[PDB]
């Protein structure tokens, strides 16, 4: 059914869940895609490996899901007793999945936990207000259900998330291909191309990986990174998005491209401007304390307030300014932010 790949184990890491802290990450800014072989150090919380799709239908109820019709290219609306009645059907007519069961406001949201990384790095986890006009992003924990010979084309995860994806039933198989400036192009070119849907994506680059994510095994993709997926086996997997700061020019890049392409990180922008807010900070705080910020805050800095001045020109405003918090003051932070990144490259000191 396939092709012929490169090789995985030449750019993926696979270190222990405990190997996998915050630093260790700034080490390398979470540039390539991490397999972690086992669970034990994540801090994620999870059912047995006995528990199925029959057992995630007790929790959430038969709840009007969202489901793809692969063999059609097409999406609809289905209650998830069908689904599951499809499921375990030994005469499956249909090839249909569901990738977009976000289930963090019902039952079964208080018997899964997900990774200490993403808890520690994720934006919405961390900074995320408690009294704001927003409603807040979730789209942190869903539950994956794909049938064999599931399969979803190459994408880029909305919002220019970051990914944690975990296996615990079957297999899944993953496509990857590095967000270059050169293969994000060919990319934009690709998705935004008449009948895009029927040339295959990893023929046009010069590097594709094919990870293989099995049982008890997770998988953490960094932003804007390419992927493609295939569910060789019946799967049940759990995951989520996130966005953090160790990659902001590439987070706000990838937003960019499906800004341009017109499914999306609700209030994406919103959080960017809270994240400024707190950016400021930081680097006041530092100051104050004979502190150097990390090179990659400055950079993603830079680049969070090139986009504070794109979305907020006279020509740009009116798409933009529903997002602004209210308790933003836009041009005094933008204002501020450059004056602590000129101190903190002015040579003079
Ligand atoms: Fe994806």
């Amino acid at each position: 059914r396939s092709r012929t790949f490169d090789s995985s184990d030449e750019v993926i890491l696979k270190p222990t869940g405990n190997q996998l802290t915050v630093e260790f990450l700034e080490e390398n800014s979470f540039s390539v895609p991490i397999l972690v072989l086992k669970k034990d150090g994540l801090g994620m919380t999870l059912p047995s490996p006995s528990f199925t799709v029959r057992d995630v239908e007790h929790y959430v109820g038969s709840k009007e899901i969202d489901v793809i019709d692969v063999t059609r290219q097409a999406d609809c609306k289905m209650k998830l007793g069908d689904f599951v009645k499809y499921y375990y059907s030994g005469k499956r007519e249909k090839v249909l999945n569901v990738i977009s069961l976000e289930f963090s406001d019902t039952r079964l949201s208080n018997l899964v936990e997900t990774p200490k990384i993403v808890r520690k790095l994720s934006w919405v986890e961390n900074l995320w207000p408690e009294e704001c006009v927003f409603e807040r992003p979730n789209v942190q924990k869903y539950c994956l259900m794909s049938v064999r010979d599931s399969y979803t084309d190459f994408h880029i995860d909305f919002g220019g998330t970051s990914v944690w994806y975990h296996v615990l039933k079957g297999e899944k198989i993953f496509y990857l291909i590095r967000p270059t400036n050169a293969n994000l192009t060919l990319f934009e070119c690709w998705s935004s191309s008449s009948n895009q849907n029927e040339m295959f994506f990893g023929d046009q680059v010069d590097k594709c990986y094919k990870c293989s994510v099995k049982q008890g095994q997770t998988l953490f993709i960094p932003t804007g990174w390419i992927h493609a997926v295939l569910t060789p086996v019946d799967c049940l997997a759990f995951g989520g998005n996130f966005l953090h700061s160790l990659n902001i020019e590439m987070q706000l890049k990838a937003y960019e491209i499906e800004k341009r392409l017109s499914f999306r990180f609700p209030n994406f922008e919103t959080i960017c401007w809270y994240v400024g807010k707190h950016i400021l900070d930081i680097f006041r705080g530092l100051r104050e304390n004979r502190r150097h910020p990390a090179s990659y805050l400055v950079h993603g800095g830079k680049a969070l307030n090139l986009a504070f001045r794109a979305w907020t020109r006279k020509e740009a405003l009116p798409d933009h300014e529903d997002e602004i918090p209210e308790t933003v003051r836009t041009v005094q932070l933008i204002k501020d932010l450059a004056r602590e990144i000129r101190l903190v490259e002015d040579i003079f000191q």
